[PDB]
């Protein structure tokens, strides 16, 4: 693997020896055993000595097979017997915890595979097979973070702890147990409102999403030891898991009877602590229906203080709870937990880094564990700051060790040669054909040596990634999925909102350097990365910088909202037959804009038209922008902390996409572009309020129609074609040429722009589909339709 | 522990004279041993002498295994198998409840311990390590009361009180039950209730929720003890438990049939009491939904008085029992029971004290128990008048309690220096030499009787709180949640309003004077500390005044309501505009209003515009006034204990929205603040009815917009911004003068002070997080804004 002990390795090099000191060509699993009991002592070894077993005594069994001496170091590696013994070793390390590999396993890895050269050593020399693995087995992997022992004495709290439940306390005794990060002074105000004993609940807010849980075994490792004042002597620190108490339960009633049993051994009260995960569910209130209603027994035992216990609510959790009172109230009482500070999350990271050594790639590279969180609350955008973090590191702490053994020096074909030999070989000698199978076996196993050899030169690309997790790396995945990678994604943002948004870099600069002021990673994450407002009119511009942004912003345009201000009137969006009004703008507030950023926190939110809406949606809006959360659709807290609002707005849309017109002269065309692209910035004003335009980050600036929008209609809409024929495979591009020619059938006044898709269906679908069946395409190629002389052409490239 | 008896202490003590007169220095667990048999006859030296150990015989053994000499008296403290036969008798008391450990335990916890050099002592004594804490164990921790009657008897009375469950009578024989004190006047009209034949159950309504459960143990002292009525002169009181009759129990029909048993052996008749905790869960009646319905046996078991019992109703159940009828009116005749009065308030902190001197605390201080009440009531005021109280008491009875045990004076840094010490001796010896550690070693010990030393030099913190609850502390409780400060905060309630509301001191020294008025005892304790109105456009200290309340009033700046009542008209997002769908001054009376202040019952209540509200909210608002109480959402009734009813006008805006400007005059701008100050309290009765307007008491002033009051709007702003930064960890402030630059783009005429969130995006926001990515300022560090010379400056400080 890459993760075994000296005492395993040092067993098995010993064979080699073994088998060369015995005339054996190839190593048996007999030197294997050779091997363990000439470690003399080790875990192995130990276990051989016990048994009956001398390094001489394997040695002459050994030695019984193909003996002194044949040996001329001809093939000198292991048996294909061996080689499984090894195999076996490793995951009985696994067993043994040991994330590397001990002594022990390899005797007991040897027992397992008990008919070989090894198992018949040990079976003719008057040892049964199992009696040694049982023996290796009962001497440990020799993984241990200490310990020692002394015994207590009994007390009280026999009853209770069987249940139901846990406790860290125990595991306190001989430490196994980390801080592990924090939202350390959290933990100090708990104290307080803890060594009370009438109020005596703590209850922590926050959002899931801090890892609150890290709060709480904070608790217990100082509760303990030892500055803790008279008044919470005598502690015991015990957690209530949830786990336990849904297993082996199909009914309500039987859920209620466990709870009930433990609050009447709870009676070891305000001296025992309760830690309580997701609080709300347990009381049952508020909303159209609740859970479970633990509150009637839970009451009076918080109000009594028999039941002294730690809240874990989120953001929108609290409210079914202080609501029912006022055993909430002379419970309750609030503590700060954090919207995360980047750091405490960057801390989480380094933590479980080696353990994504089982996740290779990581420990380390340690700067792209930072970038884990900072790129990654930014970009991607949807989680919580340390499951955002760690999901760049080990993304790309993997990414990278799958383009470790991609190929040999591309020597794969290596591989594939030694496969065809086999083929011809075989089917000769099945024939038999002798030599004519001989031959082919000896080049056979040329290519083997070869191909084992330069997969192993293939090391090399091991030891590139096999600790980087790389800062480029942690970026990179980030942009994948939808440091380097992403902050040149974010210096660079401008450049990416270009390549997508085509003409008035007027708005794109604007939104770039607001969104990459954010992206610094400093603005704070708990409102918007971005409030905009995107002016321009219906067409050209806003919508496709939205996008762009998505892009730039969380690494591929893979995440964008949309939401209908219009809708939020009350009507102007269900006209006639089209949508569902249920109440309509108490519909949209109440549930639909909230609930889908609330499913993505991520994207940039794009709450369309404000213009046609009344100022008082604006002043909903307003929350969003500024607090970074609305609370709607049964009290729950949507997060657009990392969401780009973008406003939009037009009434003055014509003259934005009003015709370039030969005015006199063409210079009147000149003079409609420049002319759009200042118009725009008071169409904004002109339908709704001041007050809400100035919660946004920066003027987005934007305009449209022309003449010359038909050709770069063809281009919307051809586009559309292609890639749904890339769906099931076909790459496709058009030139501007072969827009051109399709737009000549189109250039009709008396019908607009409809012949549009009848000419794109013509020229690109249809022509494509007509051109597979002649064999002039090829479907995962890529094809280019243009125009030469004067007539459309399809050509195709690789 | 820190609570012991003598015998315990003086085994200890022993310990270390026999180190030295055996010859050792360090008293391992062989001096406790020696201890426990040299201290005689207490119960862990009484068992040793019982079992066959004498002093002599301890401390020659003890000798033997070291002593004869190693004697020159080094410092004689435990060694760790000696801390942990400590350790155990800690526990040894817990677990028989002696909350004062004895010698007996320490014994107990010795054989536990059962190693080291005593264990060899009593091992070779003739005695086992079980047969000693044996011994001691079966005779006691020396912790009991219990018992004053050594009296037997058989009755009748047998079948009934078995099942199901106590008889709070026994206790009081036992001189072990209390009062407890509630609610005293209380007691009284239910002994009438209680020695009828008709009419004889009780039925206590007030809030549960008051520790309304006092008044029942005051009914079983009256029944015993010694002018009572005729059959309260042959009366019992047995309890009706929920808890025995659920356990073992997960069926409905089952609790059913245990009741009826129940009722079977009630034929005790005439004679007997059931306690009936939480009454309505039997009855079954009203709601959408029951509960369980006992009623069919349990009516003519009520009416008849063969029950004759009590029930503990709260605010809303009777209703829903009369409207049962007719056998449970007749049952009931009721009796009040009241949020105690605040002088009954304190005789429960009080009475509770010493407990919370067992959380090791509070004993005293008084004034700040008083407070402790009187705070309450008006500070914090979302329960009953009671458990408000109590709950300060321990949390402040802790919180300085906890600030006990986390320095030395200041000596912490001894602390600190110890562990440094550890690391440069472990390394050294870690790869050797000995010595290149021992003068290291040797100077952590040191190091060591330093550290603990200045830690119980910090005992004197402990005496200073360990009887104590502070004033300040008590009041720190309340400030924390939403004596000293918050009777600092009352008589300085005027400066804490001042300093966050900036524009009209009318206003300001107004709501003021009602609540600190209020806020002193005489006013209401049920209704709002102030009713008020605030007025002028909003822009300028309405809503600001509100908070500011909250900080001066309730000790932190949080938990306000607030409703808009121009909502409330059924036809103001009613479903217009952005709201919910009801009929919406139903809505509002029926569930809004009261759900809202039923969560926090202190809320600052802001009742916006209701002045653009109908008639009918006038009198909703006004019925908050009057009975201080509204009673909607199914019957619950809403206490509005000390909330700050505050209704909004957004009238005079004409004069106090237009520009100060100079008319031609430099002291137009200077009059037309004179005018505005002035022309609001006349538009607020205008625009609504007398009838609710008079029930509210000050008239709070205050405008906006002006010349001027724009530049007030500029400092609301930039202080929103800087407020939203703190959370990832950035301390910004503005100074005036960046304030200033800000305003330079939105004092425009045309375009109003709607520009200066925008221009505080641009130069603030914008800038500090381009100054942030920049690396020129930091997390952690204080940053100020600036203008040095018309020119904006971002600055570090500290």
């Amino acid at each position: 693997f890459g993760r075994f002990t000296e005492r395993a390795q040092k067993v098995l090099a010993l064979a080699q020896e073994e088998a060369l000191r015995l005339g054996h060509n190839n190593i048996g699993t007999e030197h294997i055993l050779l091997g363990l009991v000439r470690e003399g002592e080790g875990i192995a070894a130990k276990a051989l000595q016990a048994l009956g077993l001398g390094s001489e005594k394997i040695q002459k069994e050994v030695e019984s097979l193909i003996g002194r001496g044949q040996e001329m170091s001809q093939t000198i590696h292991y048996t294909p017997r061996a080689k499984k013994v090894i195999e076996l070793s490793m995951d009985e390390a696994r067993k043994l915890g040991h994330s590397y590999v001990g002594t022990e396993h390899i005797l007991l890895g040897l027992i397992r595979e008990g008919e070989g050269v090894a198992a018949r050593v040990l079976n003719n020399l008057g040892v049964s097979l199992n009696k040694a693995r049982q023996q290796v087995l009962q001497l440990l992997g020799s993984n241990e973070t200490g310990s020692s022992a002394a015994g207590t004495n009994s007390n009280a709290n026999t009853p209770t702890l069987d249940s139901l439940a846990r406790d860290l306390t125990a595991i306190a005794k001989e430490d196994s147990l980390d801080p592990v990060i924090g939202r350390s002074k959290e933990i100090q105000r708990v104290i307080e409102v803890l060594s009370r004993r009438t109020k005596n609940n703590p209850v922590l807010i926050g959002e899931p999403g801090v890892g609150k849980t890290a709060i709480a075994e904070g608790l217990a490792q100082q509760i303990i030891n030892n500055e803790v004042p008279e008044i919470l002597r005598d502690k015991r620190v015990m957690t209530l898991d949830m786990g336990t108490v849904v297993a082996g339960t199909k009914y309500r009633g039987e859920f209620e009877d466990r709870l009930k049993k433990v609050m009447d051994e709870i009676r070891q009260a305000g001296n025992i602590i309760l830690f309580i995960d997701a609080l709300h569910t347990l009381i049952g209130a508020g909303g159209a229906e609740g859970a479970i209603d633990a509150s009637n027994i839970l009451k009076p035992s918080l109000a009594r203080g028999e039941l002294q216990c730690i809240g874990a609510t989120t953001l929108d959790e609290y409210r079914k709870y202080i609501e029912k009172d006022a055993a909430l109230e002379r419970r309750f009482q609030p503590i700060q937990v954090d919207q995360p500070s980047v750091d405490e999350s960057i801390q989480i990271l380094q933590g479980l880094r080696d353990r994504y050594e089982a996740h290779h790639r990581v420990s380390i590279t340690d700067d792209a564990i930072e970038a884990a969180v900072k790129l990654s609350d930014r970009y991607i955008s949807d989680r919580f700051l340390p499951d955002k973090a760690i999901d760049l590191i080990d993304e790309a702490g993997s990414k990278v060790r799958l383009r470790s053994f991609t190929t040999p020096p591309n020597l794969k074909e290596l591989e594939q040669k030694l496969d065809e030999v086999r083929k011809e070989k075989d089917a000769a000698v099945q024939s038999q054909e002798f030599e004519k199978a001989a031959s082919l076996r000896d080049t056979e196993q040329r290519l083997r040596e070869q191909v084992e050899d330069t997969k192993k030169s293939w090391k090399e690309k091991q030891g590139q990634e096999n600790s980087e997790v790389t800062v480029d790396d942690i970026a990179m995945v980030v942009s994948s999925w939808t440091a380097q990678t992403e902050t040149d994604k974010l210096l660079n943002m401008e450049n990416i909102l270009h390549s997508r948004v085509i003409g008035q870099d007027e708005a794109v600069v604007a939104v770039a350097k607001a969104v990459r002021r954010a992206r610094a990673g400093l603005k704070d994450p708990k409102r918007p990365i971005g409030s905009f407002i995107f002016l321009g009119p219906t067409g050209v511009g806003k919508t496709e910088l939205a996008r762009a942004l998505a892009e730039s912003i969380f690494g591929d345009e893979e995440s964008m909202i949309r939401i209908d201000m219009s809708e939020y009137m009350e009507k102007h969006s269900t006209s006639r037959l089209v949508g569902s009004p249920p109440g309509y703008v108490g519909y949209d507030e109440g549930g639909q804009l909230t609930e889908k950023v609330r499913r993505k926190p991520y994207s940039v939110v794009l709450l369309d038209e404000i213009e046609k809406a009344h100022p008082d949606v604006f002043n909903i809006l307003l929350q969003v922008l500024e607090d970074g959360r609305l609370t709607d659709s049964k009290g729950r807290t949507v997060d657009f902390r990392n969401t780009i609002l973008i406003m939009t707005s037009n009434v003055g849309a014509s003259e934005l996409k009003r015709n370039k017109y030969v005015g006199f002269n063409v210079q009147d065309e000149t003079q409609n572009h420049k002319d759009m692209k200042d118009k725009v910035m008071g169409e904004l004003k002109r339908a709704f309020r001041p007050e809400f335009i100035n919660r946004i980050d920066e003027i987005i600036v934007f305009h449209s129609l022309e003449k010359k929008h038909l050709t770069e209609i063809v281009s919307l809409m051809s586009d559309q074609l292609t890639k749904r024929l890339k769906e099931q495979d076909l790459s496709i591009e058009l030139t501007d040429a072969a827009k051109a020619k399709v737009a000549e059938e189109g250039v009709d006044l008396e019908y607009g722009a409809r012949p549009l898709r009848r000419a794109i269906q013509k020229h690109v679908e249809d022509r494509l589909s007509e051109e597979l069946l002649r064999g002039n395409i090829h479907k995962g190629q890529h094809i280019v339709l243009d125009v030469e002389d004067g007539e459309f052409v399809v050509k195709t490239t690789a």
